[PDB]
């Protein structure tokens, strides 16, 4: 079969989630939209649930595909509803709601519930994705504490730049947030994987942990608290040819790299397809039999190259990292100008390995 | 329901395939590999089958997918096998299999099959991927020639800037081609999309377009016989949340963005979990109820953000086209810097509509 594999560490994932409770001393909703960031929804959710306090997602079907596998611990709906006739659904199947505009508030306020649902009433504090005004933000609490189709509100808001420590953007966020709020006597959820490594002072009584539980850091910089993190994803495939070539030789499409030197080319069972960046330009570190190389060329759809000249005992069947514990997916990701959270979901084709 | 959604015209893949014949005058392999460019190699397959001469994977799980779904048109495994035991699963379902490395002929040397399977001996002319060298080419011929295991064998090779119209490096690959084939009697395969589409007088028993079946041009350049090309998949969302900013205001995640006038802004349900480019930078066109706009800021996992100010009366519930028949994916994939390629195969979780 085709050497490419994925190989996901469940206790790690236990490990990581851990520590976001550890450190904001909060309930923390895991984030698994998208696949679990193509970890696999399904599998990491059976991991977490005997001591997770519920899980997060961004639409409703993700959150069946999860009701469909036994999982029955509290989902919230990041997202909320797109269409009005979801909510008999979300009552069937008890999902927590977030609400981010004017427009879903009407068609709760309308509908005819079976039994009351959660709302997480969200905030626009400076993002300017989606979330209320906040001048509507009072109003639209009390039309729905007296609407009698909702049975618990939280308040919510999502930061812009808490990726960035020297940025104060996030302060500001947070004043837009407490002073929106002040009066109403609610829980409250603001953080996500950079609030709760590098932002201890803001408050959350849930906090919204994504990246963190897959073990990648959020920061171009070294954190101490991110440090602690331990990489879930390991995705490696093996040398299916090995070729010989003098100085002056183009490889791969476009040939948009010549040899400099004589030099020893092995390439990869990996493509763009499976999810590796092709963004990724030469000098992209593996790992390769526990020593470190470089990739070389172009990325194709299935294949790639890396260096093999300075690896005298590495060929056919040799063991290749792309990334893991030993080549981080961030440097990989820095390396191709983009962020971890993209690459983990163009994961594709490769068989997901579970075992910890 | 999330209103993400991608639309495949089956009656524009049909038309595609006919042209890559009608062109060249040969056989043509449709290439199918990464479930069809993220296509849906199942349901595509089965609308060529009846008049299509072969398709194309990369590898064996790919084809066994396809005998499963009871396409039993011939399917050839364009890098072969990667081990050695998956020889009696290609005799058992009559794969045509690649031999692109000498180990790989060592391998079916020395096993006993229970039928005689087809060989389509690679060769590197010069893209240096994979394939045997020139002076090993001869050579290896004759040894599957007198081996009783090989019914049939094709020679073939790959071009490596066959999308360059200007390049010369086309012509060479041919000349290096035909110098280690020649005295040989067999038949032969070089061409792919842009050697299909633009370059006439290259020789070609077995033609193997890939890009061209999904709508797409290889070239940079506008070209006579590409404009000809349907394009295919439609990837299309809906207008979730619309805002209404003044000057000065920061939008999305890093603030990537900030309005330069009062502008009013949408939120449309698509991410780059779904397989939309975040190297997509703001001015990246959409389409929104049939006028032209624009990206803008950083796209989300799940969210991305367009312009609605100078588009009057589109709000809530607006479809907006991605790419399709009005954007064209070159179009996007050229803006954020790479090729339709990727983007096509990146696409995920959204539900593909096949019609046509």
């Amino acid at each position: 079969m085709r050497p490419a594999r994925a190989l996901i560490d469940l206790q790690a994932l236990r490990h990581n989630y851990q520590l976001a409770r550890e450190v904001t001393g909060a309930k923390a909703l895991a984030v698994i939209k998208a696949d679990a960031y193509g970890h696999g929804a399904v599998r990491c959710a059976q991991a977490l649930e005997a001591e997770a306090d519920g899980f997060a997602v961004a639409c409703i079907e993700e959150a069946l595909e999860l009701r469909a596998a036994g999982i029955r611990a509290p989902i919230l709906l990041l997202e909320g509803f797109f269409e009005a006739d979801e909510l008999p659904l979300i009552v069937e199947h008890d999902f927590w709601c977030v609400v981010h505009s004017l427009w879903q508030l009407d068609a709760i306020e309308q509908a005819r519930l079976a039994k009351p649902i959660h709302v997480w009433l969200k905030l626009d504090s400076g993002m300017h994705r989606v979330g209320l005004h906040p001048n509507d933000y009072k109003a639209a609490y009390q039309r729905l504490q007296a609407s009698a189709n909702v049975a618990k509100i939280v308040l919510m808001s999502h930061f812009a730049r808490a990726d960035e420590l020297d940025c104060t953007r996030s302060v500001e966020q947070v004043a837009v947030f407490l002073g929106a709020r002040a009066d109403l006597t609610a829980e409250i959820s603001l953080r996500n994987s950079p609030a709760v490594l590098g932002w201890p002072r803001v408050p959350s009584d849930w906090v919204r942990p994504g990246l963190m539980l897959y073990g990648s850091s959020p920061f171009d910089e070294p954190q101490a608290t991110a440090s602690r993190l331990q990489p879930v994803m390991t995705l490696e495939s093996k040398v299916i040819c090995v070729r010989e070539l003098p100085a002056g030789e183009p490889v791969g499409y476009g040939a948009r790299f010549i040899t400099p030197k004589p030099m020893r080319i092995g390439v990869v069972a990996m493509g763009y397809a499976d999810g590796y960046p092709r963004q990724a330009p030469t000098g992209t570190p593996v790992f390769v039999d526990g020593v470190r190389s470089q990739l070389l060329g172009r990325v194709s759809m299935d294949m790639l190259c890396i260096d093999l000249t300075d690896v005298p005992q590495a060929g056919l069947g040799s063991t290749v990292e792309l990334w893991g514990k030993n080549i981080l997916a961030s440097e990989v990701a820095t390396a191709a100008d983009t962020i971890p959270y993209q690459i983990f979901c163009n994961l594709k084709r490769v068989p997901r390995l579970y075992s910890g």
